C-alpha cells in the first residue's frame, strides 16, 4: 500500500532453534538496506564468513557484514555494554572496519548491568544444586534485566545518555535493591558506574530514537528492511515449551513490540524449519530418537554445542509443533534445511498428530507434564537414498525428496521457498 | 483474504489512559462474537450499565455483558484467582448470570499469587519512603508476577491444572525464593496452596488452549472478534513514558503476543483520543495547564480517580504524543472523545511540535529529563462556544468543532470515525 509504507521482512526459527536460520538471514542480508534485531533471546551466536575471514555475531545484527546497509538494534533488546564492544572490537580486529559508522542502537533498549549477570550466575546455583531442574539460565544476565524492566526499576540507553548524576544515582538505588535481594552479591558501584560513564560517550554517536528511526525508514522511499528473529518459536517466553524457554518473545509479535512498528508494516515472515527435530537440555521431546536413528541425525547433522560440545537431542520432524509455530507466526514461506542429512535413510518417519490418553488432540500441549505424556502418531515415508548435496534446482532433487518437501508444505499449509542441502549459499535452493 | 481468515478488531488508548475507550468497546461489543483481553495493564476498571444495573469490570472483558458472545482472556494476562472470582461473583450478584458459561481462560496465562501482591505492597515502601519517586506501583502484584515470568520461575493456569503435587512443590520453591529476596515477607504456603487447589477445580471447565482456540476462531466461518486494549500507548512498558508506565505492552504488538495471532489476523485498530490531555501522578507533562484552563478541563471533564478521588493533571491536546502513538500502533481510525468539554472555550490551544534547546525535534523524547525540558509549540484555534451535547450527526457539530476534528485527522493522518459529546451511546457520533 502507498499509505502503509514499506513492509519489513522477518526470519524466525520454527522449532527449538538451531534450524540454521542464519543461512536465510545471510542469503537475504545481501540486498537489504537495513538489517536488525528486535529481541535478545538466548543471545546465541551466528558465524558468517566473508573472504576467508570468519565473523562471530551475538548481539550485533549479522547483516553488519554489508557495509552498504544499516544495522539496527531495537528497543526490545537487552544490551550489555561491555559485551557489545568486546564483540564489536573482536570483529573489528578480524576485518570488520567502520562498523560504528553503520550501527544504530534504539535509545529505548534496556541495559544489562554487570550485577544482572552476577545474580544470574548465582540463581542458577541456588535454583538447582544437588538435583533440581537446571533449566540452564544462560549466564548472560538476560532474565535478571528483564525483571528490572518488569519492576520498572531498570535503566535504558536513553537514561545512560541523559543527566549522568540522576542516572548514577538511579544506578545506585538499583544495585542496592539487588544486594538487598541477594546478600551474597558483590558489586563495586563506583567502579562499574565509572566504566559506564565511559560507555556513554563511546556509544552516544550511535544511539537514536528507535521508533522514529523506523517510522521514517518505512514511510520514506521504498526500503528493504530485514529482521533477524532471536531463537525459535518453542523457546518463546509466552509460546515456547515453558519453562525451558528464553526470556524473550521469539515470535512475530515481538517484531512489533521489539521495533515499535504496526502489524501492517510486516510483510514476509519466513519460518526456518529443519528436515528433522533437535533440542538442547531437559524437557519433553515427543519425536526424540534415543537409538541408531538419533545417533545418525546427530552425526550427519553435527548437532552439538558450538562452544560446549554438548550433543543435541534428535528426533523425527514433528508437524504438531510445526503447525503450532504457524498458528502463532503466520508464516508466508518456509526454508526447509538440512534435507541432505536424510539422504542416507531408507524410510523417514514424521509425526503428524498427538494422542493424549487414547484421544487425538489438535493442540500443542502447554505444560511439561502433558507434553511428556503424548504418544506420537507417525507417517512413514520412503527415503530417496541418494546424495542431494549437489542439487541446485527443484528438478535436481530426486522424486522422494520432492515428496518429502510437498509433505511439509501440505501439512503446514505454507509453501517452501528454500530447500537446504549444504553449508554454502548455492546449497540453499530457491523454489520460487 | 480467504487464507488469512478473520481479522480481529482492536481498541487502544492513544494518550495516558482515561480517554474513555470503554465507550468504544461497549459500542462495538454489541455485535461481536468474541470479546477479549490480551494484556493485563494497570488492571483498571470499566463500568458498563445495562437495564439500570451497573457492572464493574477489571479482569473480565467488558463484552461479557453480551450473553450471545464469548469472553476470552489471553495468555498475555496475569491473573489473580481470588481477584477474578471475587469480581465475577460480585457481578453475578448484580444480574450477570451464566457468565461461567461464556468465559474462556487461556491456559498459558500466568498466575498472580498472594505473595506477589505482598512483595508489591512492600517494595512501593522501601522503594519510596521519605521522598523517593513513588511511581505508584499499583499493589495488584502485576509487576512481581511479570518478573517471575521473566525468571521463567513462575506458574501458569496450565500448571495449576496439571499434576497438583509437582505444582504444589513448584509453588513452594517459588514462595521460598521470594522469602529469600524479601525476609519481611509473610506467606503461609499450605493455606494458599489449599485455596489454590480449590480454584483449580472451580476454574478448570473454563480453561482451554488459547492459541488453538483463537486460530480456529479466525480460520473457521467469519467471526467478529473484538480486543480491549489494556491502558494507553504512553503507559506501555516499552513505549510509554517510562518508568511511569505499566508492566504490559499496551500497544498493538501486545495483541499478537497476548493472543498468539499473526499480524495478518489484525484488522481495524481504533485509537481512542481525548479532545484534551490528562495524566495521573508524577512525570513530565508538556501541555499541562496549571491554571484556570486546567481547572476547567478538570471540572467539566470530571477528571479524577474513580475510587481515590485524586484529580488528574489536565492539559491541551498534544499532537506530538498523538503521532508517536500512531507510529507504534498504526491506527486505522480514531474515536475523538469529550469534545463537549471544550464547548465553553473561546479559543483552544493544541500542541503541534516540540522544541528541545531551540531546535524543533520530530521525535517523542524517551527519557524523563529530556521530556520535561521540551518547550511546546502551539496552534491556537477558535472555539465554537456552543453546546454540542445534543449533536447526533456530523452536520450538527458547529463549524469550529468540525474544524477541531479535521485538525486532529490532518495532523495525525488518521480519520476520525467517532466524535464523543456525552456519556450515552447516542452521544458517540459515527462519522463513517
Amino acid at each position: 500500500a502507498a499509505a502503509t509504507g514499506s513492509r519489513v521482512t522477518v526470519v524466525l526459527g520454527a522449532q527449538w532453534g538451531d534450524e540454521g536460520k542464519g543461512k536465510v538471514v545471510d542469503l537475504l542480508a545481501t540486498d537489504a538496506d537495513i538489517v536488525s534485531r528486535c529481541q535478545g533471546g538466548n543471545n546465541a551466536g551466528h558465524t558468517v564468513v566473508v573472504d576467508g575471514k570468519e565473523y562471530d555475531f551475538h548481539l550485533l545484527p549479522s547483516g553488519i557484514i554489508n557495509t552498504k546497509a544499516v544495522s539496527f538494534i531495537g528497543n526490545g533488546v537487552v544490551i550489555h555494554l561491555p559485551g557489545l564492544f568486546e564483540e564489536a572490537e573482536k570483529n573489528e580486529k578480524k576485518g570488520l572496519k567502520d562498523w560504528e559508522k553503520r550501527l544504530i542502537i534504539s535509545d529505548r533498549a534496556h541495559l544489562v548491568f554487570d550485577f544482572h549477570q552476577a545474580v544470574d550466575g548465582l540463581q542458577e546455583v541456588q535454583r538447582q544444586a544437588q538435583e533440581g531442574k537446571n533449566i540452564g539460565t544462560t549466564k548472560k544476565g538476560i532474565g535478571p534485566t528483564y525483571s528490572s524492566k518488569a519492576a520498572r526499576t531498570g535503566l535504558r540507553i536513553c537514561d545512560l545518555l541523559s543527566d549522568f548524576d540522576e542516572f548514577s544515582a538511579r544506578f545506585k538505588n538499583l544495585a542496592h535493591q539487588h544486594q538487598s535481594m541477594f546478600p551474597t552479591l558483590e558489586i563495586d558501584v563506583e567502579g562499574q558506574l565509572k566504566r559506564l560513564k565511559g560507555f556513554a560517550e563511546r556509544i552516544r554517536p550511535m544511539v537514536r530514537d528507535g521508533v522514529y528511526f523506523m517510522y521514517e525508514a518505512l514511510h520514506g522511499p521504498p526500503k528493504k528492511v530485514l529482521v533477524e528473529g532471536a531463537n525459535a518459536a518453542l523457546l518463546d517466553i509466552d509460546f515456547g515449551t515453558y519453562p525451558f524457554v528464553t526470556s524473550s518473545n521469539c515470535t512475530v509479535g515481538g517484531v512489533c513490540t521489539g521495533l515499535g512498528i504496526p502489524p501492517q508494516n510486516i510483510g514476509d515472515v519466513y519460518g526456518v524449519v529443519k528436515a528433522y527435530t533437535t533440542r538442547v537440555g531437559i524437557g519433553a521431546f515427543p519425536t526424540e530418537q534415543i537409538n541408531e536413528i538419533g545417533d545418525l541425525l546427530q552425526n550427519r547433522g553435527h548437532e552439538w554445542g558450538v562452544t560446549t560440545g554438548r550433543k543435541r537431542r534428535c528426533g523425527w520432524l514433528d508437524l504438531m509443533i510445526l503447525r503450532y509455530a504457524h498458528m502463532v507466526n503466520g508464516f508466508t514461506a518456509l526454508a526447509l534445511t538440512k534435507l541432505d542429512i536424510l539422504d542416507v535413510l531408507s524410510e523417514i518417519k514424521v509425526g503428524i498428530s498427538y494422542k493424549l490418553n487414547g484421544k487425538r488432540i489438535p493442540y500443542f500441549p502447554a505444560n511439561q507434564e502433558i507434553l511428556q505424556k503424548v504418544e506420537v502418531e507417525y507417517e512413514t515415508l520412503p527415503g530417496w537414498k541418494a546424495d542431494t548435496t549437489g542439487a541446485r534446482k527443484w528438478e535436481d532433487l530426486p522424486p522422494q525428496a520432492q515428496s518429502y518437501v510437498r509433505f511439509v508444505e501440505n501439512h503446514m499449509g505454507v509453501a517452501v521457498k528454500w530447500v537446504g542441502v549444504g553449508k554454502s549459499r548455492e546449497s540453499m535452493i530457491q523454489l520460487f
